[PDB]
DNA sequence: GACCACGGCGCC
DNA sequence: CGGCGCCGTGGTC
């Protein structure tokens, strides 16, 4: 019993749709149907059905709304079950896995995709019914969200292609030196770009020592950490480093990206999955723009590839050091809330705190430790790994973690608070609500038990720091739209805009005050700004 | 031509 | 011994 009616739809339809291939701007929309009532109706001509839909409704709204945007067509995505399911429980990341969970068959038929539109909207809708901090999360931010990451992704980026193809051909000389000389200390040519082939180069003919073994099949690892511990060793191991550096940058970035310029837009696409990770953070893929070298002299080169349209300027904003204020609130310390009510800088108070200096006499190597002792804790750092990222005894490595809890007991009164209530309630809980299902955390396992308290503690944190994010961009994209401005990127605690000249000083104003302002906490939220013609000038 | 597992590594 | 996605290799159908 499958009712069919001739298109179009009536209004609040279900949409279904089946495109050629994953990415919505270079998708072949090949299907298109809507279904109401159970009642199917299928496109004759996906692309003229199109114009007579009001919205994108169903299972990955947004994903039908980019290809519309790129059709010049205005089709917001409104409901989306994946979103739902998502607030849920954020171990719901595709409509395969939704239906096999909830019920139905996610098909390759776009009027049985509709259908199952309309099924799991009510299904899930119901479940959700009662549980008003997750309902407030969907309408507020989730659902809101989507309409502005389907206008980031039809955007696109602007890319200098020429710089980058120029930028490969240097590289490419100094990856043919870099291999010369591997092969010369070698003795012999060799694939070095095959992990098997250089673990016999190194481990069976130069005999060099072998530290640690790879996780699933125990080989003699070749990473960068194993060959950082074997610099002095042999002159050939700097010599590897610095050609992986190398045709990390090459193979990932200069090369791939220029291809994936858009023939319609002259820009760059990537796709921002909204449903992929299980704190609320967002992803990005198809090609991933979230993480574009930044940290080595090569890497800050393919961030100038990056650029504005003619007569525009980028505007970066970031959050200063948002996790630890976000902890700073949750756990309600005195100690850590005050140092961000005076505008200090916490990892330069740790250094003052670790080195028996005043926060004027910290240099790098030290607020380098300061981050590592901040972000290990944060994490669940072991006083193994402490001891060894700070070159320290491991007895005194102890010492720091105790202490720092002594002078943060309340942090370490939230850890616990939190880890007590997940073996309690089976799951951890943002600021706002947002939940994650911890499993194991009463596993019998230390290890095991361990590993899952870590997720646990961690969540709450990095959560509501996603959560403010992406209420932030909710509220400030409709403010960039009345200013002829965009919405490029996002970071996890970055976002880039785009604007006209003319504007730029006045959006960047706007947008670090809606950004900083978007939920006001025991501590303030800091947001640095920078305008420039390139991403890297632009944070510069 | 397609797929997948693994080690390895880019970013927050 | 926190959260992601993409690469090349090696193997397979
Ligand atoms: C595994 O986790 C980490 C451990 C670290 C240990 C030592 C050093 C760096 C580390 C970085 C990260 C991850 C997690 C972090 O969110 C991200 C950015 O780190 P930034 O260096 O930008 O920290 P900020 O506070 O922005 O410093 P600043 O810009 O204000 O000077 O990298
Ligand atoms: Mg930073
Ligand atoms: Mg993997």
């Amino acid at each position: 019993a499958l009712e069919e009616a001739p298109w179009p739809p009536p209004e609040g339809a279900f949409v279904g749709f089946v495109l050629s291939r994953k990415e919505p701007m270079w998708a072949d929309l090949l299907a298109l149907a809507a279904a109401r009532g159970g009642r199917v109706h299928r496109a004759p001509e996906p692309y003229k059905a199109l114009r007579d839909l009001k919205e994108a409704r169903g299972l990955l709204a947004k994903d039908l709304s980019v290809l519309a945007l790129r059709e010049g067509l205005g089709l917001p995505p409104g409901d989306d079950p994946m979103l739902l399911a998502y607030l849920l429980d954020p171990s719901n990341t595709t409509p395969e896995g939704v239906a096999r969970r909830y019920g139905g068959e996610w098909t390759e038929e776009a009027g049985e995709r509709a259908a199952l539109s309309e099924r799991l909207f009510a299904n899930l809708w119901g479940r959700l019914e009662g549980e008003e901090r997750l309902l407030w999360l969907y309408r507020e931010v989730e659902r809101p969200l989507s309409a502005v990451l389907a206008h980031m992704e039809a955007t696109g980026v602007r890319l200098d292609v020429a710089y980058l193809r120029a930028l490969s051909l240097e590289v490419a000389e100094e990856i043919a030196r870099l291999e010369a000389e591997v092969f010369r200390l070698a003795g012999h040519p060799f694939n070095l770009n095959s992990r098997d082939q250089l673990e016999r180069v190194l481990f069976d003919e130069l005999g060099l020592p072998a530290i640690g073994k790879t996780e699933k099949t125990g080989k003699r690892s070749t990473s960068a950490a194993v060959l950082e511990a074997l610099r002095e060793a042999h002159p050939i191991v700097e010599k590897i480093l610095q050609y992986r550096e190398l045709t990390k940058l090459k193979s990932t970035y200069i090369d791939p990206l220029p291809d994936l310029i858009h023939p319609r837009t002259g820009r760059l696409h990537t796709r921002f999955n909204q449903t992929a990770t299980a704190t609320g953070r967002l992803s990005s893929s198809d090609p991933n723009l979230q993480n574009i070298p930044v940290r080595t002299p090569l890497g800050q080169r393919i961030r100038r590839a990056f650029i504005a349209e003619e007569g525009w300027l980028l505007v970066a904003l970031d959050y200063s050091q948002i996790e630890l204020r976000v902890l700073a609130h949750l756990s309600g310390d005195e100690n850590l809330i005050r140092v961000f009510q005076e505008g200090r800088d916490i990892h330069t108070e740790t250094a003052s705190w670790m080195f028996g200096v005043p926060r004027e006499a910290v240099d790098p190597l030290m607020r380098r430790a300061a981050k590592t002792i901040n972000f290990g804790v944060l994490y669940g750092m072991s006083a193994h790994r402490l001891s060894q990222e700070l070159a320290i005894p491991y007895e005194e490595a102890q010492a720091f973690i105790e202490r720092y809890f002594q002078s943060f007991p309340k942090v370490r009164a939230w850890i616990e608070k939190t880890l007590e209530e997940g073996r309690r309630r089976g799951y951890v809980e943002t600021l706002f609500g947002r939940r994650r299902y911890v499993p194991d955390l009463e596993a019998r396992v230390k290890s095991v038990r361990e590993a899952a308290e870590r997720m646990a503690f961690n969540m709450p944190v990095q959560g509501t720091a996603a959560d403010l994010m992406k209420l932030a961009m909710v509220k400030l994209f409709p403010r960039l739209e009345e200013m002829g401005a965009r919405m490029l990127l996002q970071v996890h605690d970055e976002l880039v805009l785009e604007a006209p000249k003319e504007r730029a000083e006045a959006v960047a104003r706007l947008a670090k005050e809606v950004m900083e302002g978007v939920y006001p906490l025991a501590v303030p939220l800091e947001v640095e700004v920078g305008i420039g013609e390139d991403w890297l000038s632009a944070k510069e």
